Formats: C-alpha cells, structure tokens, sequence
C-alpha cells in the first residue's frame, strides 16, 4: 500500500508545515506537524486543559467507536526549543493520504506549553523519528511509519516541503517526476534515534566548495538551518552588515541585502540553497533588521538541517533494515 498527502506551510515565513491526518470512526481530520526529530503522534484532544487550547482543532475520544484508552500509559515530552507537552494515551486507527494504520497509539494532550497554545495552526505532532525515541510510558510505543511499514509498498516516506508553497509527503513509493537528476544516498546511524547522517563540506555563494565532515540530523520539525560557529561565521561574513545579536539570538542582516545561497554536500552531490530561503523578515513589525536562516548550533550540541535546507531538495527517508538517506536537487 501507498500513502500520498499534501503539507502546507502554517505562515508566510515558512515557520512550519502542517498534514492533515485523520484519526477514528467516523474520522476526525486533524493538520499534524510531521516531524522527523521526533517519535511521540500527540494532539490536542477534549482532555487538554481549557485554558490552553485556543483555537486548535481536538481530538475527542470519546466521538470514536474504535479509540481505546490504553490503561495506565502517559507521556511527556520536551523538546529542544524549550516546548512540552504531556497527557495520556489512546490506541485509534490513523490515516495519511489513504494509508491506514490500525492500533495507532494517539497521545491526547493533557498540558502544552505556551508555544503550542499560540499556534493555533497546529493541532499537533505525528513524530518520525525512530520508535527509541518514544516516551510512552511504561510501555514503548512505535511511530506511524513502523506501524506502516510491513504494508508499504517500499519501507520508505519521502519529504518534498514547498518554497512559500504547498508540497508532499509520500509513503511508500518515490516519485521519480518529483525531482531532477539522481538521488545520491547516504549512510545514516540510528544510534540518538535520529536520522543522523554526515554531510561532506558547504559553499557560500559562489565561492570554493570546503570539504569537511559535519554530522547533523535530518529534522522536519525544526525550522532554520543550525551549523558549527565557523561555517555560519563564514556564511554571514558574506553579507553587508550582518552581525551576531545576543539580544535577538541570533545573527540579523539589513532587510535590504541580497543573501548569497548555501551550497551542502551529500556524498559527491551538491544540495543548493537559495539566498532567499535564507530570509526570515524582519525582527519585528516595522524593523529594517531581518532574522537569518542560517544559524551556529553551538548552543544546541547537534547540527540540525531543518526545514530551510531540506525544502531544498527532495528527501527519501529510506526505513529499510539498513536506513539511509537520499537527496536529489528539484
Ligand atoms: N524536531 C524535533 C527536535 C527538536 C530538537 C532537537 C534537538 F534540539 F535535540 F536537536 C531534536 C529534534
Ligand atoms: N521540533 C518540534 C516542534 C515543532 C513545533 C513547535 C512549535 F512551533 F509549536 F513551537 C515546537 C517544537
């Protein structure tokens, strides 16, 4: 079996992308951030507390002839911009794009965090990342696609995310018309439960391809590009007037730049960014300051290529018994 399902980006900034989903009998259709550094599928739910929901669509157990309460199970999550959320568990059958999974563990949100209430865009999360990762406790739960993927076609789900546009999430199958040239794949270690793989060097601009070793992790989830200091440094050196805010936390640039692209390198292929993937807007309402997409990771521990790099390209997450990652230009 397949899956197909189309994700759109919540705001004009590309902030992040939401699917719909829909979960139980009749089905209720939620718009989920498919999040690939992440394993917990948690939504806002008729247990959230009042005061926390605002505007968000919930998920109701109780509307759902085939949701069982998984006795005794909670969760709790964290994640590294400081956002949580935590609750209960349900078993409930979920489908993506015609793609269905029975017994799906749904986690009903019981408390979220400011971050969540305030985006009333997102009704929540259908994590990605390896089935380790789940905080389901005290028992494990596995993650949609592990569910999937003895009835997948290929054991594989594709991320094809839009520039200021619609895009698709594939289950199943790759779409050989969705991008050019080849797809080059590279290893990936399981071991943090990510989809950590090595890319081979970067390029500012036009300027002369550096190769070098930088471990990162392939993360939907998160928004901007985060780098070692030195090569943001170097990037940002590239850019009149750009300069590290402590205050904004962050590098900042005149909104009045040209930004040069951001070449990354997988294997011998080259994944380009454009300059203006790179442009976040300004600080505030009104500012001439503008907030990079490019930023160090220092503060972080692990470089995450986040949504900026990966709208990129066209990325195969391969889930065979030996995960690799495949990037192809488009
Ligand atoms: N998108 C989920 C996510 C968020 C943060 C991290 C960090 F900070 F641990 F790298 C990993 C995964
Ligand atoms: N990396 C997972 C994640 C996704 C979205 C949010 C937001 F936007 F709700 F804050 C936080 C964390």
């Amino acid at each position: 079996s397949t899956g197909s399902a189309t994700t759109t980006p919540i705001d004009s900034l590309d902030d992040a992308y939401i699917t719909p989903v829909q979960i139980g009998t009749p089905a209720q259709t939620l718009n989920l951030d498919f999040d690939t550094g992440s394993s917990d599928l948690w939504v806002f739910s008729s247990e959230t507390t009042a005061s926390e929901v605002d505007g968000q669509t919930i998920y109701t157990p109780s509307k759902s002839t085939t949701a069982k309460l998984l006795s005794g199970a909670t969760w709790s999550i964290s994640y590294g911009d400081g956002s949580s959320s935590s609750g209960d568990v349900y078993t409930d059958t979920v489908s993506v794009g015609g793609l269905t999974v029975t017994g799906q563990a749904v986690e009903s949100a019981k408390k979220v965090s400011s971050s969540f209430t305030e985006d009333s865009t997102i009704d929540g999360l259908l994590g990605l990342a390896f089935s380790t990762l789940n905080t389901v406790s005290p028992t494990q739960q596995k993650t949609f696609f592990d569910n999937a993927k003895a009835s997948l076609d290929s054991p594989v789900f594709t991320a094809d995310l839009g520039y200021h546009a619609p895009g698709t999430y594939n289950f199943g199958f790759i779409d050989t018309t969705a991008y050019t040239g080849s797809i080059t794949y590279t290893a990936v270690s399981t071991k943090q439960g990510f989809w950590e793989w090595t890319s081979t060097g970067y390029a500012v601009g036009s300027g002369t391809f550096k190769s070098t070793s930088i471990d990162g992790i392939a993360d939907t989830g998160t928004t901007l590009l985060y780098l070692p200091a030195t090569v943001v440094s170097a990037y940002w050196a590239q850019v009149s007037g750009a300069k590290s805010s402590s205050s904004v936390g962050g590098y900042v640039f005149p909104c009045s730049a040209t930004l040069p692209s951001f070449t990354f390198g997988v294997g011998s292929a080259r994944i380009v960014i454009p300059g203006d993937y790179i442009d976040f807007g300004p600080i505030s309402t009104g500012s001439s300051s503008c907030f990079g997409g490019i930023q160090s990771s220092a503060g972080i521990g692990i470089n995450i290529f986040g949504d900026v790099a990966l709208k990129a390209a066209f990325v195969v997450f391969n889930g065979a018994t030996t995960p690799t990652l495949g990037f192809a230009s488009k």
